[PDB]
């Protein structure tokens, strides 16, 4: 069995966000999930992933051939869920028009090194595309063309075996 530890699934489009700290993102209703890092993973790098869908064609009335640059990230509290400082994690960028075919879904795949205890994770889109700004007046904290279908880990360090 190739085990998968699911952390969360999201149906809503992820919001554009710069690294403005935990309080700012929560104020703007950026959904999150918490990960409780156990003592045996205290300060130990592990793999965190997301199934990511980019879909731009006609979204908010955007042109079907408009090129949209994307770069999803996790923003994760360095301290616990009550602290503000966030660390940025990215792994890929993509560009051009996006149809959002499930067989084209991308994978954010990062190495995360965290202290023991709870950390809050914000799945976000970090790239605000200028064509989007001009065509459909997208700005920071608007819903982007990026959706975190599922956040997960297939790292044996995190999964329940079976
Ligand atoms: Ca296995
Ligand atoms: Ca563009």
């Amino acid at each position: 069995d190739e085990e998968i530890r699911v952390f969360k699934e999201y149906s809503a489009r992820a919001k554009y966000a710069q690294n403005e700290g935990r309080t700012a993102l929560e104020a703007n209703n950026v959904p999150f999930f918490d990960i409780d890092v156990p003592p045996e993973l205290d300060g130990v790098p592990f793999s965190l992933k997301a199934r990511v869908r980019h879909k731009s064609k006609g979204v908010d009335g955007l042109g079907d051939y408009t090129s949209i640059s994307v770069k999803p990230a996790f923003y994760i509290t360095e301290g616990d869920e009550t602290t503000d400082t966030l660390i940025k994690y990215t792994s890929y960028g993509s560009t051009g028009s996006h149809s959002g075919y499930d067989f084209d879904d991308n994978t954010l795949d990062v190495m995360v090194t965290l202290s023991a205890g709870v950390h809050r994770v914000f799945p976000v889109e970090t790239e605000l595309d200028y064509d989007a700004v001009q065509e459909v007046q997208h700005d920071w904290y608007d819903e982007s063309f990026t959706t975190f279908i599922e956040v997960y880990s297939d790292d044996p360090l995190l999964t329940v075996k079976g």
